[PDB]
């Protein structure tokens, strides 16, 4: 109902204590019996709320659905982010962010449980299953020249990798410049875009898709052999909210480093986290394709590639298959 | 009415011949007497339409108002532009374009007779009086790296300058990298922004404001001594549509050169059109300000400045006062 979110928010705010129907009823100035029905509704949706006579209700576990009410709590207590928008289903969080950023200087993120028209790089299809991953776009407002986009994209990589890492028992790796892998599985794709002019960046929009809970069974058959979810490498249930909390924390951390450090400072780390070394890489550039090795990431984020013909290239970007 | 535009369009399409009320009435399948009223309306709005018994109506001269109906004709017959949007008044054509470009690959422009929140560079106020200038934003779709924005901005300068030139008896000059002057008067401001990522440009949005018909009397008093309209340097009435036609033609011309030439090819021309030479220039950069001379524009669009302290700078952009 009109108050589902408000109740949820109250439940979350009051953890680890119980609050009474009465008490919520007074908060929202609605009837006790309306609260009982809104709670029955949340339980039905898959909220695990323990209800005890006299004591009240304790939110124990949220389902794999994003609730604005709860996310409102993450923006309230955050320094970086002014607000968020949360959807059950949308064409793409990236389109939404590009639209919402116009005309303001807010920093915000957009979450949606599903995307019907999720796109990655080169307008390639990104699979966004209802309930199974974090499909998000982050808009930030770094006061910097437009050529700093590349640098943004390297720092953020490590933010995302650290967040996924905390939750997988297996080894998590960055595939420069835009993917996160767990062994052979792509567990995350991200894409950093900007609105900018000669004088600087108007906004960074970083779209980030991370598979949380798919079983291989759930991945379209063409991608199954190279995809993975965070769940498939975690012994415990993966809690999307718990993960979202770590992710925002690392995004913020790397954003501050982005703002205050040159790339050289994280280069080694980025290196030791990358999974593109000692192996043949396939490169696409328009029509052409060629094989190559990654020799090094220079102090400026460019990949140094020695191609199959023996020639060296220094690239700011590429699409690499393995 | 519902059909104002349709009638206007028909009037325009049929020039230099007359068409009858009857004939329009059949085109739109509406009544003759409705046509007579829609025509009376257009006349009232300031359309100069000659009406002769038996013969019909001839559109002779449009007022200083943009009509979608007529602009629809400019996009129909154009190779570059998929559509346009036309408004009487809007916050900013630039905000509108940034919003309309999301989710498609259309090329289009937006015209509005007035802007209530017109912005230039650094979010500085741009004065957009109803009826007095061309306030436009152009969205194009060049398939190129994001660093090519600067180059875009130089080519387009010359497009705009050539279009204004054709109409002023006086000498029209580019003030690198974003202004067009007639002697001491800023006659146009433009601003080239982009949506882009590491892989390239998603869209160029070029906002372009050109003063057409202000008398000095009409300019807010702070800018009066350094502003000007195209009218104030044209012996003939300045026809906004006639000008819009030249402007689109030159935008297209320079866009094709942008796509196919390096900067070196237009450099000399850009040079001989620039008005920043042999004079002291004031530069702002964040907090700092300093004086300097423009020595040269290198083959890559960067300004070579020797500052007042004798030091050389190579800049991709700057804000210069005189
Ligand atoms: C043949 C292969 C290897 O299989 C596909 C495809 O090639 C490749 C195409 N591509 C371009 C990019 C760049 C990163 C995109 C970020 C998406 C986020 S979601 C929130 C935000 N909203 C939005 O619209 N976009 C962002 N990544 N992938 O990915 C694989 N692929 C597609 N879906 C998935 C998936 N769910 N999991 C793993 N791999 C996938
Ligand atoms: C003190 C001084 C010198 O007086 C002001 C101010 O400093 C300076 C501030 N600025 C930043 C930029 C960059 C170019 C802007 C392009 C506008 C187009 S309109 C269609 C599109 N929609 C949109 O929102 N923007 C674009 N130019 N000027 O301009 C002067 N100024 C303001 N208005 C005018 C004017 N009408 N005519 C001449 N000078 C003006």
């Amino acid at each position: 109902s009109k108050y589902s979110q408000d109740v949820l928010q109250l439940l979350y705010k009051n953890k680890p204590n119980y609050i009474s129907g009465q008490s919520i009823a007074e908060s929202l100035n609605i009837s006790r019996t309306a609260v009982k029905k809104v709670i029955d509704q949340l339980k039905l949706e898959g909220c695990k709320i323990d209800s005890v006579n006299h004591k009240g209700h304790l939110l124990q576990q949220l389902p794999d659905i994003w609730y604005q009410g709860i996310i409102d709590q993450y923006t309230k207590s955050s320094a970086l982010f002014d607000f968020s928008e949360v959807y059950d289903s949308i064409d793409s969080t990236q389109l939404a962010a590009k639209k919402s950023l116009v005309g303001n200087q807010s920093s915000f993120f957009i979450l949606s449980d599903e995307q019907t028209k999720g796109r990655g790089r080169f307008n390639r299809h990104w699979s966004s299953s209802k309930g199974q991953g974090l499909w998000m776009s982050v808009v930030l407002r770094p006061n910097v020249a437009f050529s700093m986009i590349s640098k943004f994209n390297l720092f953020i990589a490590l933010g995302i990798r650290d967040a996924i890492q905390h939750f997988s028992q297996d080894e998590v790796k960055v595939k420069w410049p835009n993917d996160i892998y767990i062994d052979n599985g792509k567990v995350c794709g991200f894409l950093t875009e900007m609105v900018a002019n000669n004088d600087g960046i108007e906004a960074i929009i970083c779209g980030i898709g991370i598979n949380l809970t798919q079983q291989l069974e759930n991945f379209d058959e063409s991608i199954r052999h190279r995809a993975t979810s965070i769940q498939l490498h975690d012994k415990n249930k993966l809690d999307r909210y718990q993960f979202l909390e770590r992710l925002l924390q690392e995004i913020e951390k790397r954003y501050n480093q982005f703002l205050t450090l040159p790339f050289s400072e994280i280069r080694e780390e980025y290196i030791a986290a990358s999974n593109i070394w000692n192996r043949t890489l396939l490169f696409t550039e328009n029509d052409k394709q060629f094989k190559g090795q990654a020799i090094d990431l220079d102090y400026d984020g460019y990949l140094i590639v020695r191609d199959e013909a023996g020639e060296s290239h220094r690239l700011i970007s590429a699409d690499i298959d393995f």
